């Protein structure tokens, strides 16, 4: 680290200065500064006199005002010859770095600089990145590297990432065609030094023009006690090592942007890097390096907003367990009723099997051991383990039980538990398969080795162990993560939401652990009493509420879940013992007995947190009621699916009477276009209207080409047909006949909606030709030809942008034939020659 | 005065008196030993007159400290069994218990607690909850018409108190044959302040009849201490009281407070009275179920209390935006006429003008050019100090004339700009009358709409941006003629800007209250930056991905596309952390080229923010739904063509005539779908208006049946159920003039949704008749097990059942549509089976 900040050595693209902020004089200078510069500068010049008044002025109003990167680019012009010139200034304890860079000529017109220009180039990709739904990492990677490859130009954009063991992973990237990629290599510590990281926390972006360049000394004055440092300059040479290491992965002009992230002011780590790469050397002017260090600014905000969605979605599931325990309690959970019941012990965790041994008999569940083994791991158990109870392991082998070859590959993880001595509870866990590249080529593979056991996944079987326990009424149990093969001690706490009832007359009967810490109150102090009016009441009571209303809004709330209506979850708040106002969702169910007589009620109380109280649960109720179209033409949806099913009956009619090949023709022509409308109104479901491109799946079926084409034809030839146009398809007999495995329905869409445009947009008279193209995987071209006006420019610009919400019902069209194509690797080309209009589908399938 | 002193009680149940430690009875009601025994004179204990269950109930009740919370006490006497209800009170440092007879009407009464009598009155609640909010007298409405059908008194009023304390006859019901008294304003003197007090305490207050005589109660001659019944339920009307009873024609009576907040201090919103012509009696649970259903009904008040200022707030944002508008394009007093943002909606009025340049300009209905010189002078005589004005009159305002020019005129508000130019504002007069009882009646038909604060601030705000743009002393008398009162307010928005490179240009002077700042210390600095900044900053954000938003929010704003309304915050001067909306406008020069920026931020109340983030949030799920649906919509047309292309190809083809039919109801089906998809008719009418455009051609009764029972066919093969059509030949297939494409829906959706809760192995049947050219055709449909669930059958019995599920909606628009032809839906239930009924009517051909 000391060779790079004492180093004196600059890339020869420019050139760099040295002034004295109470002189404004210059102290050193680049070699190649005075060749180029004055195509004679020395120590102690003015540097208003080598420089014209329209960039001096500018050049010394820069040089005042402490924070100085606020307008970086200074375009300044030399005296001599009149060449424009970058200027870039760095602040530094009494060096006053200032750094030349030639402008390239091309864009001299790009006069007048600042921090916003070009950054509304940027504007794109970042109106593009806001557009992607959350949630998915990988698609917010793929968006940011294939926008920088776009604005950059380089040859490979990658996006470097950090686990937690700093160790290098490259999680997405692009290449130009005719590169080897690198996509899901792993690289080790030793790569990018702490060093390099420190510098990237501090200069945001690192750019290096020519591997091969010779690097130019810089001279200085020779009274100077402190070295001038070259760390924040923007031309500092390349490294003795990183040269070599760049120099192995047959690169030259790497341009690297560094993603800050925070922990998790906060602290802030390293996500990871967004490192392009080249061949030959390149340059790039200031205005583009901004703009990409603003982009990756804005992908490091959408990655934070990505964890704060996972927490969120983690958080959720703590109350989903505890609403299935409460419902367990509430009604009494034998060790038999469990294993049969819907609440089963194969959903309280995510498992690939249970188990259960009890009464001296065994019951299973999906996957798990037989029988004898099964009394062997217990008698292990008890024998290995008997003071200490609970268990928890994703590899019998690391524990070190000795039967496990009868057992197999699968069924590695196993949890335990116990009630008693003799009845005993099975999680059992298949290993999953990792497999990681190094290449620094050689294959790496760990098996046996089952997925980790949370402390949240033990607090809930702890809790299971306490309700099934108390309900079937040993002691100071401490269970072990089983992590290495030392065993370490856990201090498990369990979760039981708050929980009390009240018994037909309105007496308080129920005041459970949970609630004698919630709200403070011992259960022998509350007992026995009026839940509405001695316990809870707005004037004297225990909890006091927030006001009148709150109380009668409880009042009608546990009067109606006596009355025969449950609420799931009322938002209530009320003080507790020590005066703190406690918000909190109660939700009441009913409690009835054999004879059908109602004893009680039996109310929970989870708390969550302050921002899922608020988002989600407060702002979102059926989206707060968008009740809008619920009634307009809802209704059609399900009023149309009727009148469907009556002609599928009518069709199923028609074919079981005989007819000849002309009818079966049309017949099938008929079931065909039926099932591209059922396949359609498929995708209508919620699951895919949420997220709309959230299926991308594909049927797969054997079927001929012939068919498509024809039903294709037959879809728009009554259009056809009412402008006179005729349609003709030049097809290979023997190469339409041929069946192919694929998914004929999609691409008969696609199709069928080129035709429907082609015919909309071409005048009477006018000819269609359709024309196959069958290479051999088979390739098949399909190529539409029509004449006149074409498509208007405003529909082809509308339907080459998805995100485009002007979206016309062709462009709309379009843009999902576009999507529905890139599944199979296909692409549409458009062109215009003459006049007429061609579009040229292509699609790979596989032969039969 | 006398509201406790009074020992007299209306004879219609017993009461003794009960010492607070002793538990030892000391008065009792003259008619009590009789009642209770058949010696009470001043008994050892009540506990022997009852037996033990009653008896233990009492002394168990009476030893809790609170004892309001088991007020029924069902109890007998061991004499011969008599049922009474036992309510005790404790006040004064005594008890009192109340004996209530139960009648034997309902001999198992099992209430005996506070929460039956909560179910009495479930459904009457479920009502109230289900209303829509911002309308109070529909609140009115559905509480008075709960309350009658509860009670069932002969006459209901909801009577509320105005500010004046004379109280107005808000809503009514009654049964018919009764004088209605609706709307009839009775003055403040009738309800005496003693009154409002007793149901500020007390919240029911009951009256069997009020011509029996009353009874006493035998003191203890030892004791001292007077029992003061004031809490008590038996107490005996006052004399007053029962004259202005007997005055308004009412011999029984029960009223309830209603209890609101006022904006915890709580005050009277008014009474729930309910009259009788008959002496009439209501036992103690139907009174805690009206009691609680008037809670609820104040519960309701507060939340239309509330929305009110919601739309108050949501009006002063509106009118902060539009101001702020005014100024960012420069408004000439002569652009505000005929520009877009003229000056009739900056406040409400009737007619507007303007003196500038001694010309004058008039918009809407104002009076002539010489009226509005005469104004002038007068406004500039009489008072020439002032420079702001507003009267609601101007026949009085001391204004010599107005009376003889009319125009129908009496508000009028000026503004002045500067020394010799006017704004103005006119408002015409409403006819407002009000009505007494006790009839007469007051009119006024000279006084306008009073000017608000509020309406007034907006003035005074245009005033100053005319008056700056066009570029101390302020005075503003708001009082007509009499009064005279000033200071009002700019409420002008805060706001800067920032120019083409970035440096801040602007800095107003309400940025520089809400920030601290002051222009000459932040001007001529960069905005992003040295201002805005996230490390080091004049005003500091809270992290830097939030200095990333608003460098995005400030970029894409000077790049044509403009923010409104985006939530930011940021740190002020001294430290408190300030939330608040931001919105930029691009400021382009008149070349074509921009030069800038234009930010103003409003800040508004918590709730409201709130609410304006939910309505934010939940507006884009309804807008991708609409888009994803209509590109569904449009992506169905597809196929269908097709279909029909090759149905229309099977047709053409030579086939036999048993297919024929086949191919008749295939296409039927199909143009029936198409009927559907036409129907985007603006959300179709529906009810009994509906659309009365039905198709009106011959056809074939049997073909359209034939087509309703393949619509189901799938299904009944799917479940296995047997469907029998016994439908004669010979009337079945005569020819008819009508609508059978409807009719094909009508029997189809009533068939499917008979099949779907049809058990396993079910059978229907199908049963056709005509009657005797106009032919009525009635049609029955029978299947076995359950049938149709009750919550559906009621919801296609009526539509009014909340929201509607698919298969209700369906068989509710099949009513409708039932209901357009003359025809209607009946079913009937016997024996483990459903049936329905279909009678239609139509024109035999
Ligand atoms: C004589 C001194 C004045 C007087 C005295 C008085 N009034 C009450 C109580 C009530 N007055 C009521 C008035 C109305 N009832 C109606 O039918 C309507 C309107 C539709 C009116 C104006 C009612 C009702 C009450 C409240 C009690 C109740 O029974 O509901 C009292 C107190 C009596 C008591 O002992 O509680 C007194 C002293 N009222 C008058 O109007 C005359 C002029
Ligand atoms: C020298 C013996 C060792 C070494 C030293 C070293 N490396 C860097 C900096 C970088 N190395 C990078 C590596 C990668 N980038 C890629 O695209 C890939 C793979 C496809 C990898 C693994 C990256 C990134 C950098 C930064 C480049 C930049 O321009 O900053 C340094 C720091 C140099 C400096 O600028 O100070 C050093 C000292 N690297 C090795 O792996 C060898 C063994």
């Amino acid at each position: 680290l000391q060779h790079i900040q004492r180093g004196k050595l600059i890339q020869p693209f420019g050139c760099l200065l040295a002034l004295d902020e109470k002189s404004f004089r210059v102290i050193a200078f680049s070699e190649n500064a005075p060749e180029m510069l004055t195509t004679k500068l020395g120590i102690g010049t003015n540097v208003r006199s080598l420089f014209t008044d329209p960039g001096a002025t500018a050049l010394q109003k820069a040089l005042g005002f402490a924070d100085v990167s606020l307008l970086n680019p200074i375009l300044v012009q030399c005296k001599t010859s009149g060449k424009p010139f970058y200027a870039i200034v760095h602040r530094a304890t009494g060096c006053l770095v200032v750094d030349f860079e030639p402008v390239k000529p091309t864009e001299f017109p790009a006069t007048a600089a600042g921090a916003l220009q070009s950054y509304k180039l940027a504007a794109k990709a970042i109106s593009k990145i806001q557009s992607l739904p959350g949630g998915s990492m990988q698609a917010l990677c793929n968006t940011v590297v294939k926008e920088v490859f776009d604005l950059t130009g380089y040859d490979r954009v990658m996006a470097y990432k950090f686990h937690e063991d700093e160790h290098g992973e490259v999680f997405a990237e692009i290449t130009k065609p005719g590169i080897e990629p690198y996509l899901g290599l792993h690289y080790p510590a030793t790569d990018i030094p702490q060093a390099a990281r420190f510098l990237f926390m501090k200069n945001k972006v690192r750019m290096i023009c020519d591997c091969r360049a010779r690097s130019v000394k810089i001279i200085e004055d020779e009274a100077l006690s402190i070295d001038i440092s070259l760390c924040g300059s923007t031309l500092r040479a390349p490294h003795s090592c990183h040269l070599q290491y760049m120099e192995n992965m047959n690169s030259i002009a790497s341009l690297v942007m560094a993603v800050v992230v925070n922990e998790n002011q906060k602290r802030k780590k390293l996500w990871g890097l967004i490192v392009c790469h080249h061949e030959s050397p390149r340059y790039v002017p200031f205005p583009l390096r901004y703009a990409c260090e603003f982009l990756a600014q804005v992908f490091a905000v959408h990655v934070n907003k990505e964890f704060e969605l996972e927490k969120q979605i983690r958080e959720k599931s703590i109350l989903r367990m505890q609403t299935m325990l409460s419902d367990m309690l509430f009604k009494e959970s034998s060790p038999l009723s469990i294993v049969s019941g819907s609440p089963n012990i194969m959903d309280l965790v995510k498992c690939d099997g249970a188990a259960l041994l009890y009464g001296d008999k065994v019951w299973r569940l999906q996957t798990a051991p037989t029988e004898s083994q099964i009394r062997d791991i217990a008698f292990w158990l008890s024998e290995v383990h008997g003071d200490s109870t609970g268990l928890s392991t994703d590899s019998l082998q690391d524990a070190g039980y000795p039967g496990a070859a009868s057992l197999g590959d699968m069924i590695c993880g196993m949890a335990v538990a116990k009630i008693t001595s003799k009845d005993i509870l099975f999680w059992f866990r298949s290993h999953t398969a990792a497999e990681i590249k190094w290449g620094g080529a050689f294959l790496e593979v760990v098996k046996m080795k089952s997925l980790p056991w949370s402390d949240y996944e033990m607090d809930a079987i702890h809790s299971l162990q306490l309700i099934l326990r108390g309900t079937l009424n040993v002691m100071d149990k401490f269970t072990r993560v089983e992590g290495d093969y030392r065993a370490i001690i856990h201090n498990p706490n369990p979760l039981i939401p708050p929980i009390f009832g009240a018994d037909q007359f309105g007496w308080c009967s129920e005041w459970n652990a949970a609630m004698t810490k919630l709200t403070g109150w011992h259960r022998d102090e509350v007992i026995d009493r009026m839940l509405l009016g001695e316990v809870f009441d707005s004037s004297n009571a225990s909890c006091l509420l927030k006001s009148k209303d709150a109380f009668v809004r409880l009042c009608i709330i546990i009067n109606s879940a006596l009355a025969g209506e449950e609420a799931e979850k009322a938002p209530i708040g009320f003080f507790d013992r020590d005066g703190k106002y406690i918000e909190c969702l109660l939700s009441v169910n009913r409690k009835v007995n054999a004879d059908g007589v109602v004893t009680g009620v039996f109310c929970f109380i989870h708390v969550p947190s302050d921002d899922l109280q608020h988002a989600l649960h407060v702002q979102q109720a059926s989206e707060q009621t968008a009740l809008r179209r619920l009634k307009a033409f809802s209704y059609m949806r399900h009023a149309i699916d009727k009148p469907l099913s009556g002609m599928l009956y009518s069709r199923e009619t028609l074919k079981g009477t005989d007819l000849d090949e002309e009818q079966m023709r049309q017949v099938r022509v008929a079931d065909n276009c039926h099932r591209q409308l059922n396949k359609i109104l498929a995708d209508l479901d919620q699951d895919n209207i949420t997220d709309k491109s959230s299926c991308l799946d594909l049927d797969m079926a054997e079927f001929v080409l012939q068919d498509v084409v024809v039903s294709a034809v037959s879809q728009v030839l009554i259009g056809c047909q009412g402008k006179g146009i005729r349609v003709a398809c030049n097809l290979p007999e023997r190469s339409m006949k041929q069946k192919v495995y694929g998914d004929g329905i999609r691409l008969q869409q696609i199709l069928s909606d080129f035709l429907f445009v082609s015919v909309k947009f071409s005048p009477a008279g006018g000819s269609v030709d359709i024309s196959s193209k069958l290479t051999k995987l088979i390739d098949f071209e399909l190529r539409i030809k029509h004449q006149g006006a074409g498509v208007p420019a405003e529909i082809l610009s509308q339907m080459y942008g998805e995100d485009n919400r002007e979206q016309s019902e062709e462009g709309l069209s379009l843009l999902v034939s576009r999507n529905l194509l890139r599944l199979m690797n296909g692409d549409i080309r458009h062109l215009r020659e003459a006049g007429m209009s061609t579009f040229i589908l292509t699609a790979e399938l596989a032969a039969a």
